[PDB]
């Protein structure tokens, strides 16, 4: 079965090359023209040079992918893409888009019988040997005339244990991909994946940074009480080892920490400054919309903030008041 | 080799039963005779009625796991270990102590020469099949001597495959078990554990709570802005199901929750108030101490807190100053 | 000067017999008539029931209140008030408006030349006396204009001594009233005003409620039962705080009224509501990059005070029932 | 009536000070040659360099309060004030000692018949003028004894209108000191007294923090609807508005309007703040109660970020960010 891929990054590509390795006959392109060249000289992969040399080189009802960076640079593509294709003809766009964003597309898309489908991609410098955990929103027929793409970039239900609960047969979500409902809904999901990651791996961070502090009774800001019970010197790097078999925190979070922890001990080619994509934020305000108390996530959110030096103005506020004290 | 065991409830049982079948020898002693009978018919196994009878019917220097409810009857046991074991002997505290707890045991036993090795014991009672990821702090030696123990309950390296970077021959880390280093060590890295599990529960729980709710526009106080935006009624167990592979967020509490979810859409017949073991608590006075930032781990215990209406008195002196400066009647 | 009003609650109403007192004429109107008799026989207060009966009682240039609850019924009485208006009136919107939909309200009152002052009212309930807080937005003419009416339901500076380094003229910021910037500006404010606000409540509710079950040991096992023994007469502490204490405030002297009256505030079920205002703080806050967890978590604690964590409570028991 | 004093920093003094015009006898001393000189030529005071020449120069039953440093110090003195007085007397503990530790000097004192009152100081340096809001614990009698010094070095209802429903004659509470209850019952209160202040500056803090960058609109995540962050607040002039007729007036209030009136960007100010330690108890006495305190625990919690002691935590998720996205650190603006 064939596609279309606008953007061709760290991801946009890695997708493309198990599309042909399963067994897609795959259509790609880019902006910058380097990144077309080098996919095209592999197994079912041709690199156009138009939006249009595409939906041309490609079977009608025509399934075409948009993994580009968010914000403008992707409503001008879909305002484009609108002019360039046709009736029956499904866009898939699997970028970090706000799935209000997603919203207006498919009002311009749903004009022309051009459809939408907002993919929330997931996996990163893994998702080639590993699959790329999607999470698809829009038309019922658009999602199933795809289906094949989907499960092609999926893990696969062989990436795990299927549910200890699950007998009969074996849906969609156990491989990795599912129609999460309609327009949005896709990148939702995404969304919430991403508050969950910044919850998840700030539980471990925070409880690593405890263990590496344990010594502070050596290492002499109130007076401490009871030095004594803070004489400790952790191999961090053993204990996030020894947490990865027979506990309850095992997670792939903790097997790429032990990996960082194997390399760098004391992880010192990292500054501290941690960015933030914005999908963690759309997750805060989302729970504050819905009202839902989100203090776990919404504070590992904020601990990135602080980590960039964002809490600068309220930090001089505090010593400007202790000083007229 | 040869080991004694005090206290038989589901874990101290479990610990005897993965012991005494990877060929160890257990002599077992509870409160409970009928307890105590039912370690007698298994293999490799035999029953005591007092704490000195148990260290004759064991070679010198011998090994005392203790597993009983944490706090006052750890204390109490650990005191007549004193007066039943000699010198050189060592006591595994493999129960649910705090690290502070230990600093008091190791004394009182290194005053008649016997060494205390805290066990911090996880997993819960999948580890007598899967084994029990151990933690274990104090004398170098003592565990050295008692080490073979802590590796026959460890899950063992086959339960996990192997880091990459780990080149070579096979760490004790990699067993499920670690010398984390002197006393009470053991007993710290399992409370920081469950301060984790904490974390990392609430993240996910927020998480499903807030595809719960996205069908908030479809329902109607605060005015809720562009109501369009928030109509998803989600599929919330396959959503739990499809992020169980190709995600970030991949987990042993995800697979559960995907289980939990299967079972029960809604989670119509669950609680509701959850309590908090102590280890939870012990990870966040941790944090303060070393001043720590730790909002993550500490603001989900104290979810936890409010579940149980603990958040009540304050929640009564907000309405209090709504009513005095707003006139603001509770709904 | 001349004044309209729309919309008389508990603040409205308030507004106008503060106006009225400080020499102003101002045309009443609510849905209930009842409410707009009482009015009616108060000073300076005019009974009608038409919008354009209203906007015909006002001698040109206009300007015109809006004190009806925030959303629809907001939008609903600016739409009308723009066939029911001419150019050159001045629309003071002082409700608990967003502010993004104060930018909506302008642009619909500037395709009939009518401007917007968004009006940002704090005081509540104590407000016809004490004086009402004030942070509006929009037109620096049409605020130039309406100047006299906002200075007259503000504190005015002798609410409180000067600033330390305030010399000279009695600025509009020290009157207890201020042009905060363009249109929403000033709802802006007040929003920020109401997250504050949460914190400083939330401080001292946890406080109280630390105080409360110091008696802890007296009843997840308590290391030193002995540490905690304390019965603290939480009225008493309330009070002591009020003199000579870093943590002085108008919500510890309301707390302290609050617990001379009920010392276990019995009659409050701990359900709490919150009105917008916190929640677009904290949006205000993600959104810009600005770390705020004390205020947001103070926020999220109402929320769990209403069971919104119910669903998230029933994943943990579900998780802990397996592991 | 006559009072000793130990220890004399920018506390110890202005009590003295403020006892003297009360019309009471002080007897004063801190190791320091020139800080005893400083006091000795005032109203009712007494300049000695022994602990036993003051007990010698105060009459029995007497009444010593102690302002040094918490922790070694204090207790230092409490120990050697065990010798130094007689049975009946009684010691005033006004330093920032630990609730925990007036249990232990409680007992030692009483194995010489002498009665630990532990009293809670707040106010700052303004309390020279304004006086000292006073939590204190300790033996019912005790309190009754030294009173008359408490009520002096208090405020006095004068200091604020009386609360509405407060009835009839001025109750102490009305005046700014309190018997909390038994020993350390005073310290405790001060304790959360100072968690609740950690608490109130936060969010003062944050909402400047929110108002300073609501102009981010002009100048990562991608921002949607940037027409609505395009306001450049005047700080100094809304915080100054905030103080009048207002929810959220207070003296922190009071004070932070004060210092962006001297300094409007807070440009001189570092941004690494401190903590003293009531902060991190009160935090560990609510975590003990299973009281939910996350406003004021994340008070505490973002100053320890302000001295980049989440270092690590920092390196775990830019550790985790990079292996599973090569997600790129980006450079030091």
């Amino acid at each position: 079965m064939q596609l279309g891929m606008i953007g061709l990054g760290r991801m946009g590509a890695n997708i493309v090359r198990r599309l042909a390795k399963g067994g897609h006959d795959c259509v790609v392109y880019d902006h910058d023209p380097d990144a077309v060249k080098a996919m095209a000289g592999e197994d079912r992969t041709t690199g156009v040079a138009s939006l249009r040399e595409l939906s041309q080189r490609l079977s009608a009802p025509r399934v075409v992918w948009v993994m580009v960076p968010a914000g403008n640079i992707t409503t001008a593509v879909i305002e484009e893409l609108a002019n360039t294709l046709e009736a029956g003809d499904i866009v898939i766009d699997g970028g970090n888009t706000y799935y209000r964003d997603d919203l207006r597309h498919e009002k311009l898309l749903f004009k022309k019988g051009i459809h939408l489908l907002d993919c929330g991609t997931s996996g990163g410098v893994w998702g080639r040997e590993r699959g790329y955990c999607l999470m698809i929103g829009g038309d019922g027929d658009a999602f199933a005339r795809a289906e094949p793409i989907f499960a092609t970039v999926a893990p696969g239900v062989a990436a795990a244990p299927r549910t200890p609960g699950r007998d009969g047969e074996v849906a969609p979500s156990e491989q990795g991909y599912l129609h999460c409902g309609p327009c949005g809904s896709g990148h939702f999901v995404k969304m919430v994946h991403n508050g969950i990651e910044y919850g998840m791996m700030a539980s471990l961070a925070e409880g690593l940074n405890i263990l590496r502090n344990a010594d502070v009774g050596t290492r002499v800001t109130a007076p401490l009480p009871n030095p004594e019970c803070y004489q400790y010197d952790f191999d961090i790097p053993e204990v996030a080892e020894v947490w990865r078999r027979g506990s309850v925190i095992g997670s792939w979070l903790l097997d790429l920490t032990a990996i960082a922890l194997r390399e760098s001990p004391d992880l010192a080619e990292f500054s501290g400054r941690v960015s933030d994509s914005g999908e963690g934020r759309w997750t805060a305000i989302a729970a504050i919309d819905e009202g839902v108390p989100a203090p776990v996530l919404t504070t590992a959110l904020q601990s990135r903030f602080a980590s960039r030096d964002l809490d600068d103005f309220a930090n001089k506020a505090l010593s400007a008041m202790r000083k007229q004290f």
